[PDB]
C-alpha cells in the first residue's frame, strides 16, 4: 500500500531540522509563475490527490516503522522525525493537521496567480506542510494537459468558425492517442482525464475511471470512441491484400462511423485508387451519422493533410459551404493522428483554410504531443512557503534571487480576487483582510483529514468552457 | 486493475477485423534506427509482474468492461466471449508468451528487444490487445538509457581532469519526483535512473526496485541532508546566515547540501561562506564536506563564477592533472536547468577553465525524468508475422513517404555476428542456425513469469566500457 512517508523528496526528511526554531506554522502556495504564450491555466486534479493520497487514517505504527528502516538505510544516518510522525498518529488518528484552500477545479487563471495554498493546523507540525510539496506539486501535470488541451480547442474553435460559421463537433475536434506514449499506468488515467475537462473523444479508457471514481458525471461515461483499424489488422492480410482488408473493416462497420489507417504501404494509392475507384461504392453509401474516416498516420503532416484532400476532392463529390470553404460529402472525413502537437495542429488548420478547406473535414488525434511531451517548466508550476509565525510573530517569506527576477516569490498570507474590471488578483501580506477585493476566491478543499468540498467533472467542464462557446 | 480496460478503445474492435480464420498474431518490439546508438533494455520485468501475471481476468471485470465498453462505443463491441474463453479455459491466464533480451542489456538502435505471441489459436486477438501497456516500456528503457548516456559524459571529463572514475556513480542526483506526472511515473522513472546511479531522492524508486527487481544491498539508492528554499528564507531575509550557520552545525558529521541563492548566490559564497562562516566550513571532515547549490542563473556561467569566488576564499590544489581542484570539505553541487546538454556544456566549459570535474556534482529532476517521449528512440510494437489458414505469412508496413517507419518480416531472433556486435534475423532465419543460438528468452508464458533478474544483474549488464576497461 501507499506510504505518505515515503512520498516525499529524500532530503524533506531532515527540514524538520533546519527550520528557524520556535516555528510554530509554515504557509506554502502554488502557482504558474510569470515568466505559445499560455496566459492562463486551467486549475485541474488536486481533487484526485487529496482523496486518493492525503485523506484519512495515511499514518499508522507500520508505516512509521517501514519509513524509518528504509530512511536508516537510505541516508546512512538516523535522520527521519519518528517523533513527529507518531505525534499525528497518537494525536489525530494518522488523519493530516493541514488545511488546503484552492480555486475551484475548472477556474481559468491568468499566469502568476495562487491557486492553492497550504498551511499546518497544529504547531506541532510546522514541518508538515511543505513535507507534502512533492505529492501536491505533481497537480502541474493536469494542469498542464487541460490548459494544453484547452490552447488546442482555442484553435481549433478560431479556424472552424472561420471556415464554417458554427463550432459543430467541436468537442470531437481533438482525440486523444497518448496510451501507449504516456509514463506508467497512472499517468494515462490522469492525463486522459484532463483532456476530458476540454474534449470528448478518448482512447485512453484509463480516463473513464477515473473520472467515475473521483469527480463524477451526469452522463455514464464522460468520454467516448468510435472502431478503428491499426496496422496490425491491415498488414495481417498481406500486401497484395489491402483492399480485402479494407472492405472487411467497413463492411463490419457499416453503421457507425470508422476509422481505417490508409499508409501501410502508400496512402495516396489508397486514397486515389483504392476508396477513390475499387471500394467507392461501400463509401458513398454510408450514412452522415457513420462516416468513412481516412487516417494517414506518416510523412509530413501538413503535405499529406493536403495531398490527400486534393485527391478525395477529385474522386469524390466537394461542395462549397457558405463561407465559400470546401466541404467533402458527409460519409466521408479525415483524421490526421501522427506528429500532431499544439504547432503542429495551427500548421495543418492555417494551412488548410490557405487551400480553402474547411476544417469540417478533418479531425486530429495526438498522442505523446497531447499527454508526455509537457514538464512542469512549461507554465512555472512552483510551490513556495511564503508565511512563517516563528516566537509568535508572522512574518513574509519569500526567495528573490539575484539572476533571476523571474523567480522571486510573493509574500506573506495570500488571497485571490475578482478585479473591477472582471479580472484576477493576488493579493499579498495578508491584504485580502482589508476587504478591498469582494470575497476570496480560495476555498478550504481540505481540513484535518477530510476533504470538505469537491466538484463534479460537470462543473469543471463548465468553468472551463472558452470565452467563444460562451 | 483491470486489464480488460488498460487497452486503447480501438483494439476492443481489432477481433473484427483481422483476417478470418487468422490463429496466430506475433508482434515485436524495438528502438527503430532514425544520438542514442544503443539502448539500455530495463522495465519490462516490472509490467509482467504487476499487471500480466496470475488470474488477471475474473467474472467481475468482464462485466464491468462490457458495461463501459457498450457506453464508451455507445454499441455492443466488445469481445465478451473471447474474454470469458480465457477465463473458462486457462482460469483467467492469459495464454500469451514473451520473448526479450536480458534485462540491463545495452543493444544497438533497430534490434528486436521482445517479441509477444499467443500461445491459443482462440486468442489470436490478444497479442495487440497488450501492446499499450507493453509499449509503456519506453519509459524505462529511455530513462535508463538517457542516464546512462549522462555517465558516459561525466566518465570521460572525470577521467581526463582527474585520472579516475571515484565517485562517478554519485555525480548525477535524481531530484525529479515533483516534476514527473504521477507517483507511480516516479517509482518507474527513479529505478531507471538507479540502473547507472546511485544517489536519488526519488523515494519511490526504492520500492519498486525492492519489489520487483532485488539487490543483495539493503536499498539501492542513497541521498544526503539538504536544504529547500523554505528552510532558507523562513528565518527572514537579513538572517540568512543564522540559518546557514544552524543547518550546517545540525548536520556537522554527515555530507550536507545547502541551497545558496535564495537572495544572492555570490554574496553568500563570497562573504557568508567564505569569511562569516568559514571557520565552520574548513572544520569538517572528507566524509562530510558542505555541498554549495546554486539554482538559478545561467547554469555554466554560475557555476562558473561560483568555482571562481570559492578558489579565492578557499585553499585550492591542483591535482596530478593540473586541474584545481576545492578542499576535500567543500563541494558543489548545480541541480538547476540540467539535462543532458547543458551538462556537457558545463564539464567543458569548467574543463576549459581548468576545474576538475571532482569538484561538481549534478542535480536534475524533469530533465532526467520528464523531458522524454516515446519518439525519442522511436520505440514501436508491430505485427511481423501471422497464421492464417494454417499458412504464416510475414508481414510488415513500408508506408511511401517515410522509409523510416519500416516494419521488421516475418519470425525474429537475436544474435551475436562473428564480430561481436548484435543482429536481428528476420524471416525466421535465424532457424538455419547460421548465426548461433537467439539470445531473446521467453520471460513470460501463459500467464507466468519464467525468467527474471535481479538489479545486481541489471546493473552488471548496464556498465559502460569504460568502467569494464
Ligand atoms: N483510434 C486510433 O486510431 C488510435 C488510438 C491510439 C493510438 N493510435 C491510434
Ligand atoms: N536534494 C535536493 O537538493 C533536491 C531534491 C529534489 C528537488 N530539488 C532539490
Ligand atoms: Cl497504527
Ligand atoms: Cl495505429
Ligand atoms: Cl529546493
Amino acid at each position: 500500500e501507499f506510504n505518505i512517508l515515503l512520498a516525499t523528496d529524500s532530503y524533506k526528511v531532515t527540514h524538520y531540522k533546519q527550520y528557524p526554531p520556535n516555528t510554530s506554522k509554515v504557509y506554502s502556495y502554488f502557482e504558474c509563475r510569470e515568466k505559445v504564450k499560455y496566459e492562463e491555466t486551467v486549475f485541474y486534479g488536486l481533487q484526485y490527490i487529496l482523496n486518493k493520497y492525503l485523506k484519512g487514517k495515511v499514518v499508522t505504527k507500520e508505516k512509521i516503522q517501514e519509513a524509518k528502516d528504509v530512511y536508516k538505510e537510505h541516508f546512512q544516518d538516523d535522520v527521519f522525525n519518528e517523533k513527529g510522525w507518531n505525534y499525528i498518529l497518537e494525536k489525530y488518528d494518522g488523519h493530516l493537521p493541514i488545511e488546503i484552500k484552492a480555486v475551484p477545479e475548472g477556474f481559468v487563471i491568468p499566469r502568476g496567480n495562487v491557486l492553492f495554498t497550504v498551511e499546518n493546523t497544529d504547531p506541532e507540525c510546522y514541518w508538515l506542510t511543505n513535507w507534502i510539496e512533492t505529492i501536491l506539486v505533481q497537480s502541474w501535470y493536469p494542469i498542464t494537459v487541460a490548459t494544453n488541451s484547452r490552447e488546442q480547442k482555442k484553435i481549433l474553435a478560431k479556424y472552424l468558425l472561420e471556415t464554417s460559421g458554427n463550432l459543430d463537433g467541436l468537442e470531437y475536434k481533438l482525440h486523444d492517442f497518448g496510451y501507449r506514449g504516456v509514463s506508467s499506468q497512472e499517468t494515462a488515467g490522469i492525463g486522459a482525464s484532463a483532456h476530458l475537462v476540454n474534449f470528448k473523444g478518448t482512447d485512453t479508457v484509463a480516463g473513464l475511471a477515473l473520472i467515475k471514481k473521483y469527480y463524477g458525471t451526469k452522463d455514464p461515461v464522460p468520454g467516448y470512441s468510435v472502431p478503428a483499424a491499426e496496422h496490425s489488422t491491415i498488414t495481417a492480410w498481406g500486401k497484395d491484400h489491402e483492399k480485402d482488408a479494407f472492405e472487411h473493416i467497413v463492411t463490419q462497420f457499416s453503421s457507425v462511423p470508422v476509422s481505417v489507417v490508409s499508409d501501410s504501404y502508400d496512402i495516396y494509392n489508397a486514397c486515389e485508387k483504392i476508396w477513390g475507384e475499387d471500394l467507392r461504392h461501400l463509401i458513398v453509401s454510408r450514412s452522415t451519422q457513420a462516416p468513412l474516416i481516412i487516417r494517414p498516420d506518416s510523412g509530413n503532416p501538413l503535405d499529406t493533410v493536403l495531398k490527400v484532400l486534393e485527391i478525395l476532392g477529385k474522386k469524390f463529390p466537394v461542395t462549397e459551404n457558405s463561407k465559400g470553404y470546401k466541404l467533402l460529402p458527409p460519409y466521408l472525413r479525415v483524421i490526421q493522428g501522427d506528429g500532431v502537437d499544439i504547432n503542429t495542429l495551427q500548421e495543418i488548420v492555417e494551412g488548410m483554410k490557405q487551400k480553402m478547406w474547411s476544417i469540417e473535414n478533418i479531425a486530429f488525434g495526438s498522442g505523446g504531443g497531447l499527454l508526455q511531451k509537457l514538464t512542469r517548466d512549461l507554465l512555472n508550476c512552483s510551490f513556495k512557503c511564503s508565511y512563517v509565525v516563528t516566537n509568535g510573530l508572522g512574518i513574509n517569506v519569500f526567495k528573490d534571487p539575484v539572476a533571476d527576477p523571474n523567480k522571486r516569490s510573493k509574500k506573506g498570507r495570500l488571497s485571490l480576487h475578482r478585479t473591477p474590471a472582471g479580472n484576477f488578483v493576488t493579493l499579498e501580506e495578508g491584504k485580502g483582510d482589508l476587504e478591498e477585493y469582494g470575497q476570496d476566491l480560495l476555498h478550504t478543499v481540505f481540513k484535518n483529514g477530510k476533504v470538505t468540498k469537491s466538484y463534479s467533472f460537470d462543473e469543471i467542464r463548465k468553468n472551463a468552457q472558452l470565452n467563444i462557446e460562451l
